[PDB]
């Protein structure tokens, strides 16, 4: 999404007080059922929001990086069993503590619960927009959009080809809100020269659609 600091002073604040660390991708951080107990500031990468159906069935609906608040659905509701709110799409690091650390330094710095709850709250309403949408979205095209839409995101890096997205069929199949089958088979028919390059764990596109 672009135009979000990391070094923000507010974080340096809680910084001071934090582990800052985390892993290379791969390492879902709230989505299994595993006490969330400690908060995550993204102060470098770019994960991917992803929330439970229903069926329980994971489906991404946004993106998050580097300045954007991570724990936030573990700990106010204290669920301490994380359900589904972010999986680390490409290597990032995040500043970690467990929420009673983090209670204190909002009651000595009372900007930092506002940090937090004001940069969440922009989330829940871009994913209360997406559920009336992708509840119908149809695949046609739709994920060609959400493709150029990560061109807009650091995790996306730019070769003298195209735009280097570190992604999976699954991802962009919950986005567009269809499944892993629709979404996978179009982007292998893309990879086999019909539309962009596609490699399974990675997708290469144009910027042309």
């Amino acid at each position: 999404v672009l135009g979000k600091p990391q070094t923000d002073p507010t974080l340096e604040w809680f910084l001071s007080h934090c582990h800052i660390h985390k892993y290379p991708s791969k390492s879902t951080l709230i989505h299994q059922g595993e006490k969330a107990e400690t908060l995550y500031y993204i102060v470098k990468g770019s994960v991917a929001v992803l929330i439970k159906d229903e069926e329980g069935k994971e489906m991404i609906l946004s993106y998050l990086n580097q300045g954007d608040f991570i724990g936030e659905l573990g700990l106010f509701e204290e669920g301490q069993e994380r359900s589904a709110w972010v999986r680390a799409k490409t290597a990032c690091e995040v500043a970690e503590i467990s929420y009673k650390k983090f209670r204190q330094l909002i009651q000595v710095n009372p900007d930092i619960l506002m940090r937090l709850s004001a940069q969440m709250a922009r989330r829940l309403q871009v994913l209360i927009e997406k559920v009336g949408n992708l509840a119908f979205l149809d695949v046609t095209g739709r994920i060609a959009q959400t493709l150029l839409n990560l061109a807009k995101q650091p995790d996306a890096m730019t070769h003298p080809d195209g735009m280097q997205i570190k992604i999976t069929r699954q991802e962009i199949g919950q986005i567009v809100g269809c499944s892993r089958e629709t979404v996978g088979r179009i982007l292998k028919m893309l990879e086999d020269q019909n539309l962009i390059s596609a490699h399974g764990k990675t997708i290469v596109v144009y910027g042309t659609r």
